[PDB]
C-alpha cells in the first residue's frame, strides 16, 4: 500500500539505500552499475512501484519485484553471458525480512559470512524458518521451531530444557541479530532453549562448523534469531490462542512512525502464555516484552535502541527425564504418559533480558559500517526436587533428589564491522572486516546440604508431586566465572569469472575464562574459511567449503596427567548443489558433508577403573570423531497457492573406538511441512499439514540392580500435523492446529541419568488473530 517518501536527488547508491530504508524493503543493486549515476527526486505519499520507477527515471535501470526485496539492474545491449552471483550491495544488512512474504523460503541471508547473500550464493548448508511458517504451524517458541527444522532433532533433558542436535552434535551456538551469546554450559545460557517467537522475524540455522562468525563454539550448527523491526507505515495485531491442557496465549504487536516526519520509528510487543500440560501437575507461565526505536540522525546514519525481556516460570519441573527406567529390582517401569517425577513446588525458572544499541552508517563508496552494543542478562532460579534413582521399591515407596541453583550471567558485547565493494582485476568483489569483544560474568549460589529432610515418598504409582519442600540450608558453592572472547575477522568474496565466486576469510580468536577453576587461555587461534560456488545453469550451482571452529574445554575435562584437554575442534567439508527457481521464489539443496572432530572429550576408562595419580580422580582423553552424511532440502512455492519446506538428512558419527555415538539422534530423518491457499470461491481458506519421520534410535543404559548394560530402542515412527486457517474478515482470521494427529506415543529421551521423557500426545490449538 501507500508510503510517505522524501528522497532528494543524489548518488544512485545513496538513493537506493535511502529507498530501502523508507520502504521497508530490501534493495539489492550492483556497485559498478550505479556508480556514475544519480536519482530523480521523489516526494510525497506514493506506492513503492510508482515510487521506485520514478526514482530511477533516467538512470537506465529496471526493477525486479521480489517479495520483500527489489533487485535493481541496468541492462546493456551487449551482454555475453550472465554473472548470476555478481557482487551485490544491499540495503538491509540482516537480510530480507520474511514477515509478510507469504513464503517458507528466505530471501537473502547474512548468517554465513556477514555478507548479504542468497541461499544459492552461500556455500554452507543454511536452513531458515520463516515468519509465515511460524505463524501457520503455531510455532510459538524456539523449541517448536527446532522441532520443525529439517535436519534438527530435539531431545528432552527435562521438562524445562531440550537438546537440539545437528549432524552428530548438540548445538550450542545461539545468536541474536547476528551477535553470539555466551553458552559454555547451562550457567551462561538459561532460557536459550525457551525463547518466545513473538519478537522474531525468523530463525536461521547455519548447519556445519560455524567458527567464522560465532568465534569459539560447538560443532554441529549455529541458531540465529533475527528480531522484529519497526516500519514506516503503522501496523499491528492482537492474537488470542487456546489449546489442550489449559494452554492460553495472548499477544500484542505494534509498529510504526512516531513523529509526523518519519524519522523516529518504534515497535512494541508483549506476549503472555500460561499453560498446564499432559504431564501431571506441571504448569508454566511465560511473559515477554520488547521495544525497539529507530532514529535517523541523518538520511545516511541511523541509531537503534532496544530492549527485550522474557521470563519462563514453571511449577513441577523435573531434574532429569520424566521417570526412571528401572525400578529397585531392575525391571523396566511402565508409567502413564502423564507421569511426572517433579515435585509440586519444583521449579526451573529461567529469565532473559537485553538492552542493545546500534549505529549504522552508509559511507559514499556504498561501503557501510556498523557498531552494535549489547548488554545481556541470562538468569536462573531453580529449586528442583524430582524422584530419582532405581524406583519404586517393592513396597511402592521412592526417594526424591532435591537441590537448588540460583544465578545470573551478565554479558557485554561490542561488535564493529565495515562492509563494501571493491574493483580488483577489472572485477567487482566485496569484503567484510570486523572485530568483536565480549565479557560475561556468571554468578551463582548452589544448595545441596539440606537440613533435616525426609526425602522418601510413600507411593510411586500415584506420585502426585505432593512431597514436602526441604530446608535448603546455606549455600554450598559460590560460582564466579568470567569468560572473555575477542575476535577479528575478514572475508572477501571474489567474483573470479562470470560463474566462479571464491570466498577467502578467517577469524582470529582469543578466549580467556577466569574464575574459581584454573584459568583457561587460548591466544591467537586461527579459524580459516574457504568456500567456492560455481554456476552451472540459470538454475543450479555447485559449491564446496572448508569451515572450522573450536571450543576450549570445560575445566574439569583434564587428563591422565591432570592437564586440561586441548580445545574441542572440528572441520566440516562440504560439497553440494543448490538450485533456484521462479526468480528466487523456490530453492533446493542436495549436500554431502563430513565433519572431522578432534580432542573430543571422552572418559578414559582404563585410568578411571582405578586412579593412580592422586591429582585427578576422573580423567578424560581427547579423541577423534567423524560425521559422514548427506542432506536434501526444498523450500518455497511448489505452485501459486502452495508452499513447502522439507528435508532429508542421513548421518553416522563414530569416535575412535570405531563405535557409533550420538546414537539417540536417528541416522535418518525426513521433514515435510506444507500449506495451500485456495483460489476463487475458497480464497480465504489456507489448509496445511506436515509430517515428521525418523529412524531407529537407541541408548545403552546400565541397569544398576541387575548389573548389566541394556540397549533401549525407539523404533522409527511418524508424527503428523494438520492446520487450517480462515480469513473471515479483512482484519480477523481464525485458525486450528492439530499436532500428533495419530496420537503416536514415543520417547523424547531414553537414558539421560537413567530416565525417560515422553513426546507430546495429540494436542490442538485454536487461535484468532486481529490485524489493525
Ligand atoms: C534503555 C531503555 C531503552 C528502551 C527501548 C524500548 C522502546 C519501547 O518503545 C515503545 C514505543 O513503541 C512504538 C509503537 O509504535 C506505534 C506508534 O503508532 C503511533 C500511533 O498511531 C496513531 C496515528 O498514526
Ligand atoms: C485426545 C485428543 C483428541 C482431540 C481430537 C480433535 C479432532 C477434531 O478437530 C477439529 C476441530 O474442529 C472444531 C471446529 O472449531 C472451529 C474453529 O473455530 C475457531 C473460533 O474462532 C474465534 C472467533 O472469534
Amino acid at each position: 500500500q501507500e508510503v510517505e517518501f522524501d528522497i532528494p536527488p543524489q548518488a544512485l547508491g545513496s538513493a537506493l539505500q535511502e529507498f530501502g530504508r523508507q520502504a521497508d524493503i530490501q534493495v539489492l543493486y550492483r556497485p559498478e552499475e550505479v556508480r556514475n549515476k544519480r536519482s530523480s527526486a521523489i516526494k510525497g505519499k506514493l506506492e513503492p512501484n510508482q515510487a521506485i520507477t520514478e526514482l530511477l527515471r533516467g538512470t537506465g535501470a529496471s526493477v525486479d519485484f521480489q517479495g520483500n526485496a527489489i533487485t535493481i539492474s541496468v541492462a546493456e545491449a551487449a551482454d555475453s553471458s550472465v554473472d548470476l552471483g555478481a557482487t551485490m550491495i544491499t540495503s538491509n544488512q540482516l537480510g530480507t525480512i520474511t514477515e509478510d512474504s507469504g513464503s517458507y523460503t528466505p530471501g537473502t541471508i547474512a548468517t554465513a559470512t556477514r555478507l548479504v547473500l542468497t541461499p544459492r550464493e552461500t556455500p554452507q548448508s543454511i536452513t531458515v524458518v520463516t515468519r509465515q511458517n511460524m505463524d501457520d504451524f503455531g510455532l510459538n517458541n524456539i523449541d517448536d521451531v527446532m522441532r520443525h527444522t529439517p535436519g534438527i532433532t530435539v531431545s528432552a533433558y527435562d521438562t524445562d530444557r531440550n537438546n537440539y542436535y545437528a549432524r552428530g552434535f548438540s548445538i550450542n551456538n545461539f545468536q541474536y541479530d547476528g551477535i553470539p551469546s555466551t553458552a559454555r554450559n547451562v550457567g551462561y545460557s538459561a532460557g536459550n532453549t525457551l525463547s518466545d517467537m513473538a519478537i522474531y522475524d525468523r530463525v536461521e540455522v547455519l548447519k556445519g562448523a560455524t567458527g567464522l562468525l560465532t568465534g569459539a563454539g560447538s560443532l554441529g550448527a549455529t541458531i540465529n534469531l533475527i528480531r522484529k523491526k519497526p516500519t514506516h507505515e503503522f501496523k499491528g495485531h492482537v492474537e488470542l490462542g487456546a489449546g489442550s491442557w489449559d494452554n492460553y496465549r495472548s499477544e500484542l504487536d505494534v509498529s510504526g512512525p512516531l513523529t509526523e516526519s518519519g524519522n523516529v520509528r518504534g515497535r512494541a510487543v508483549a506476549a503472555y502464555q500460561d499453560k498446564h500440560s499432559f504431564m501431571d501437575h506441571y504448569e508454566r507461565k511465560t511473559s515477554v516484552y520488547y521495544g525497539i526505536l529507530e532514529f535517523d540522525l541523518n538520511p545516511d546514519t541511523m541509531l537503534t535502541v532496544g530492549a527485550d525481556y522474557q521470563d519462563n516460570d514453571p511449577k513441577g519441573s523435573g531434574w532429569s527425564g520424566s521417570f526412571p527406567l528401572f525400578d529397585s529390582q531392575g525391571n523396566r517401569n511402565d508409567v502413564s504418559r502423564s507421569f511426572n517425577n517433579g515435585a509440586k513446588w519444583s521449579s526451573w525458572e529461567q529469565y532473559t533480558r537485553t538492552v542493545f544499541a546500534n549505529l549504522e552508517h552508509n559511507f559514499a563508496n556504498g561501503w557501510v559500517g556498523k557498531v552494535q552494543l549489547d548488554h545481556k542478562i541470562n538468569g536462573y532460579h531453580a529449586p528442583l526436587g524430582a524422584i530419582m534413582g532405581d524406583w519404586p521399591a517393592p513396597d511402592n515407596s521412592a526417594k526424591i533428589v532435591a537441590q537448588k541453583y540460583t544465578g545470573e550471567t551478565k554479558s557485554n558485547s561490542l561488535d564493529i564491522y565495515l562492509t563494501g565493494p571493491f574493483q580488483f582485476l577489472g572485477r567487482e568483489h566485496e569484503l567484510v572486516v570486523g572485530t568483536s569483544a565480549s565479557f560475561s560474568h556468571w554468578e551463582g549460589k548452589s544448595y545441596w546440604n539440606l537440613r533435616n529432610y525426609d526425602n522418601t515418598t510413600d507411593d510411586f504409582i500415584n506420585w502426585d508431586g505432593d512431597i514436602g519442600k526441604p530446608d535448603w540450608g546455606t549455600p554450598s558453592q559460590y560460582i564466579d566465572d568470567k569468560t572473555r572472547q575477542l575476535g577479528s575477522y575478514m572475508t572477501a568474496r571474489f567474483n573470479v569469472t562470470d560463474d566462479l565466486n571464491l570466498f577467502l576469510g578467517g577469524r582470529v580468536v582469543d578466549y580467556r575464562v577466569t574464575g574459581l577453576n584454573p584459568t583457561i587461555r587460548e591466544s591467537g587461534r586461527f579459524i580459516p574459511y574457504v568456500g567456492a560456488v560455481y554456476d552451472l545453469n540459470d538454475t543450479y550451482s555447485v559449491y564446496a567449503s572448508y569451515t572450522d571452529i573450536f571450543m576450549p574445554q570445560d575445566s574439569w575435562y583434564r587428563d591422565s596427567s591432570n592437564k586440561l584437554l586441548e580445545p574441542d575442534e572440528g572441520q566440516n567439508y562440504e560439497i553440494g548443489i543448490k538450485g533456484e527457481y521462479l526468480d528466487g521464489r523456490l530453492n533446493t539443496s542436495l549436500a554431502y558433508f563430513e565433519i572431522h572432530e578432534e580432542n573430543r572429550a571422552e572418559e578414559d576408562a582404563l585410568y578411571n577403573s582405578k586412579p593412580t595419580n592422586p591429582a585427578i580422580t576422573y580423567a578424560y582423553k581427547g579423541i577423534k570423531a567423524k560425521t559422514k552424511g548427506y542432506e536434501a532440502e526444498i523450500s518455497g512455492e511448489l505452485a501459486p497457492g502452495w508452499q513447502v519446506q522439507a528435508g532429508y538428512t542421513h548421518k553416522i558419527i563414530r569416535d575412535d573406538s570405531g563405535k557409533k555415538v550420538s546414537t539417540w539422534e536417528p541416522q535418518d530423518q525426513l521433514s515435510l511441512y506444507t500449506s495451500y491457499k485456495f483460489k476463487g470461491a475458497l480464497d480465504k481458506l489456507t489448509v496445511g499439514g506436515g509430517a515428521r519421520w525418523q529412524g531407529k534410535s537407541w541408548q545403552m543404559v546400565y541397569n544398576n540392580p541387575r548389573s548389566r548394560w541394556e540397549k533401549f530402542s525407539q523404533e522409527d515412527y511418524w508424527l503428523v500435523d494438520l492446520m487450517a486457517r480462515y480469513q473471515i474478515t479483512d482484519k480477523l482470521s481464525a485458525s486450528v492446529n492439530v499436532n500428533n494427529v495419530f496420537d503416536k506415543t514415543y520417547y523424547t529421551n531414553i537414558g539421560f541419568y537413567t530416565s525417560a521423557s515422553y513426546g507430546d500426545p495429540r494436542n490442538l490449538m485454536f487461535s484468532t488473530r486481529w490485524d489493525f
